[PDB]
């Protein structure tokens, strides 16, 4: 019987961007950099073997994801609008979604392999991801009615790699956008600024 195992390895690190003194007519800008490191399984869908013992062939399809909010609320209830300025080589998909950007990079497909492998790691299991992907540059638009004062806004987002192992050549699977949208947002960028006059 044909099988497909798909596992999402999630990266999770914290960083900050200090925007300094800002006026509502200006657009602060920050860069989201892909940070190789320890990833945690946060989702899977499997109906195949859990381990490949090196004696039989399977096929690999890997797709990196970044799911980033289009709007983030301040603690006092004002929207900050996140706008993509430079997506690099990323594929920007499902553009009609009102709440989140979906950036994908499918970099391996239809690759036959016999290497021993953990084909269906469980949520909570970890592994090192050494792959590097392109930066994404964002700009922020502040609402003109934003009250003056100090702002600290946590911008949570998801980044990670979907690994799909299959028993057959030509296998394709993309995590549904409605599932990707709700994957845990384990990365955080803390955006600090002061709205002045
Ligand atoms: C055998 O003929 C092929 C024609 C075109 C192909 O396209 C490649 O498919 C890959 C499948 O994993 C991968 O596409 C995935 O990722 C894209 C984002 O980078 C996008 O989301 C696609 O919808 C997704 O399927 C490569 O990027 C394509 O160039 C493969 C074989």
């Amino acid at each position: 019987m044909a099988w497909n195992n798909i596992v999402f390895y999630s990266l999770g690190d914290v960083n900050s961007y200090q925007g300094g003194n800002v006026v509502i007519t200006q657009r602060p800008q920050f860069i989201t950099s892909w940070r190789p490191g320890i990833a945690t399984v946060t989702w899977n869908q499997c109906n195949g073997p859990e381990f490949a013992d090196g004696s039989w062939a399977y096929y690999r399809e890997y797709i990196a994801w970044v799911v980033f909010p289009k709007k983030v609320m301040t603690k006092n209830g004002y929207p900050l609008f996140i706008e993509v300025h430079n997506k690099g080589s990323w594929s920007e998909e499902n553009t009609g979604d009102n709440d989140s950007y979906f950036f994908l990079k499918g970099y391996k497909w239809d690759q036959r392999a016999f290497d021993t492998a953990n084909l269906c790691q469980k949520p909570g299991e970890t592994t090192r991801l050494t792959e590097k992907f392109d930066d994404i540059i964002f700009k922020v638009a502040l609402p003109a009615d934003l009250p003056l004062g100090d702002y600290s806004v946590t911008i949570p987002y998801t980044s990670g790699i979907q690994r799909h192992f299959a028993s057959y050549l030509g296998a394709r699977f993309k995590i549904p956008y409605n599932v990707a949208k709700t994957l845990p947002r384990e990365n955080e960028m803390l955006f600090l600024f002061k709205n002045i006059g």
